[PDB]
């Protein structure tokens, strides 16, 4: 017995520290890196939350037991002049992470994909209590967005996933590849950063049109 509620600017602190208990110690690149404290993944995990379209997965005795942390995206504007999120980050574990997802940007830019969109749904932090893992509440999380993207006529919902694990669950839940790049191919100065298990075999944006 669980709720899928919105996530208030108070709840901050306890969604991170349910982050910390969890995502911060087991997603994939997290722990193959070994993030340990980072006041940055904190600072990106808050950033979202005003948009207002993020969600928690509360147990009966008022726990949070999931959340999915989604932010609005906006198409580039003629005059973008992009930035790196690596730049400004002085978390050395941490830039590792934010210079791939710079990297992914550079590569594939989802508004190209979708060229009459001008906002889409970005899931940018997914994480479930592992006493409560294969219950469906990722899917719970995820369908509660559909119904804020229904509310503002938001029609792509765009999730990068850091493993092939965490992107079979989103195809299950009807989301399908629109970008892939494999860690063994990743050699952003001509070596391999990252070499997790193989069975993570690398990131996958996915998409679903709702
Ligand atoms: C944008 C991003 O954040 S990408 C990174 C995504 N987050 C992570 O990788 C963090 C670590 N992983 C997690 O927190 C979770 O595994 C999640 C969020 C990916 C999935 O959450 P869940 O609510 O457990 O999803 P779900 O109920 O669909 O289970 C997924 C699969 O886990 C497996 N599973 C079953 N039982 C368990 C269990 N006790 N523990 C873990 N996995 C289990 C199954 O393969 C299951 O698929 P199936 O039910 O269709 O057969």
């Amino acid at each position: 017995p669980y709720t899928i509620e919105l996530i208030q600017p108070e709840d901050g602190e306890a969604v991170i520290a349910m982050l910390k208990t969890f995502f911060f110690k087991d997603d994939p690149l997290n722990t193959f890196l070994d993030l340990g404290e980072c006041k940055e993944l904190e600072k990106y995990s808050l950033k979202p939350l005003p948009d207002n379209c993020s969600y928690k997965a509360v147990n009966k005795k008022g726990e949070i037991i999931g959340v999915f942390l989604n932010g609005l995206m906006r198409r580039p504007s003629p005059d973008d002049v992009p930035e790196k999120a690596a730049d400004s980050c002085e978390h050395p574990k941490f830039k590792k992470i934010l210079s791939l997802m710079d990297h992914v940007e550079e590569q594939f830019n989802i508004f190209d994909v979708y060229p009459d969109e001008e906002l889409i749904l970005d899931g940018k932090i997914l994480s479930v209590d592992t006493n409560y893992r294969g219950l469906g509440i990722a899917g719970r999380l995820t369908e509660r967005a559909y119904e804020y993207m229904r509310e503002n006529g938001i029609n792509v919902y765009h999730v990068l996933c850091s493993s092939h694990y965490s992107a079979r669950v989103m195809e299950k839940l009807g989301f399908h590849e629109v970008f892939r790049m494999q860690f063994a191919d990743y050699k952003p100065q001509g070596e391999v950063v990252f070499k997790p298990a193989a069975p993570h075999v690398g990131i996958q944006v996915m998409a679903k049109e709702v």
